RNA sequence: AUUGAAAGUUCUGUUUCGAAGAAAACCCGCCUCAGAUU
């Protein structure tokens, strides 16, 4: 298992509109992270034949783990949900075991937007390393699944929903999956939470929980 | 190339007209640069 860390310098903020009134999302979903990662290699094509239908030029990377967190305070607005956080900083962690270290390192230097067109985001630095798997009690900031149990005080658990990879194809709706965010509703911020992780990877001082 | 892809809430308008801070009142009533020199 290998892992990478990125330091993104947002320009004004991202934007993602919920499926099915156009409210947005507090933090980018995993699908957007995977797509932003894949953008580097597929720069110039918007349709690839999956063998049955054209769904997206990102179905290749549908088996990579990723999470992200904020390093500042942001304000959520509805005026089309937006999360204004100009000049802020986003920290994204990729956990993967498919490609070699050089591939991921070069890809991580090839991200220039998360969300829609306007969500320009520079990249400040990247780190690459190995991960050690454990199952003991840990403290984490990156969001996790709804199925994960909680040991600490129930104070900042926000319940949201996401879609599986099946949504990469048009004319279809991805399955709904519950997720938990350790966030403060207003102002937006990131707070640590203790968890009895069954499968968590240590990625250089921060523990990440996936199940 | 990411619930992503595709879009301007934009066009037209005076705060304008008129009205004296004006009239009355003393700085003025007293004082030496003086005595000695080739």
């Amino acid at each position: 298992m290998i892992y990478s860390k990125v330091f993104l310098k947002l320009h004004w903020g991202f934007s993602v509109v919920k499926p099915l009134a156009k409210p947005g999302f507090y933090l980018p979903p995993p699908t957007t992270l995977i797509g932003a990662l894949s953008y580097g290699k597929f720069r110039g094509v918007d349709n690839i034949n999956l063998g049955n239908v054209y769904g997206s030029p990102a179905y290749n990377f549908r088996n990579i783990m990723a999470t992200a967190r904020l390093e500042s305070e942001g304000v959520y607005t509805e005026d089309t949900g937006k999360v204004y956080i100009p000049n802020g900083r986003l920290v994204v962690v990729y956990v993967t075991d498919s490609i070699s270290k050089e591939e991921l390192e070069k890809l991580c230097w090839s991200i220039t937007r998360i969300g829609c067109k306007e969500c320009l985001a520079s990249v400040e630095n990247v780190e690459v390393g190995e991960a050690k798997k454990v199952s003991g009690r840990v403290k984490t900031r990156y969001y996790f699944r709804d199925t994960v149990k909680v040991v600490g005080r129930k104070e900042f658990l926000e319940y949201v929903t996401f879609w599986e990879e099946n949504g990469y194809i048009w004319g279809k709706e991805g399955s709904p999956v519950r997720y938990i965010l350790p966030i403060t509703t207003y102002p937006l911020a990131s707070k640590e939470v203790e968890v009895e992780a069954k499968e968590a990877y240590e990625v250089g001082g921060e523990y990440v929980v996936f199940s």
